[PDB]
């Protein structure tokens, strides 16, 4: 319900100064032909380079994440959905741990990720976007809340 471009405009204010972000995308997720071109348009619009690494199985997760970190030096990890591989505990755990140990915040699709260490997720209420934040991790990572959302932010 929060579109990819809305999400990336939020990320710009949540981690100000970010210039490069990595997306781990499940090759078996629905809507690739919509989402992946939208991410490139979101990149041009926000000024944040978006690098996508696609994965189909758990053995692809580690090598594809390392490519995001060493080849592209991304500054955060962004996960857009969790219907399949990215809803499995082992993939979630691996991605949060390795992002965090590289100094990267994780922007995540659901509160399950926050319960495990991701920083921010989002929802769309009748009054618009509302932010859900892992207070402990977000404070450590230097996450900043845009003024418009100061009153529309819940802590896990």
């Amino acid at each position: 319900e929060v579109t990819p471009i809305q999400q990336l405009f939020l990320i710009k204010e949540l981690k100000p100064g970010i210039a490069r972000i990595g997306v781990i995308w499940d090759k078996n997720a629905a809507n690739r032909d919509e989402v992946l071109p939208q991410l490139q348009r979101a990149s041009a619009a926000t000024g944040i380079k978006v690098v996508v690494a696609e994965v189909a199985s758990l053995q692809e997760v580690a090598p594809q994440f390392r490519t995001l970190l060493r080849d592209h030096q991304v500054e955060a990890l962004w996960v857009l959905e969790e219907s399949g591989l990215l809803g499995q505990a082992a993939a979630r755990s691996f991605l949060i741990k390795n992002a965090t140990q590289a100094g990267m915040p994780v922007f995540a699709p659901s509160e399950t990720w926050l319960k495990e260490g991701a920083c921010v997720t989002w929802r769309k209420d009748a009054e618009g976007i509302r932010l859900v934040v892992n207070k402990a991790v977000a404070e450590a990572m230097g996450i900043t809340i845009p003024a418009k959302y100061q009153d529309r932010t819940a802590f896990l």
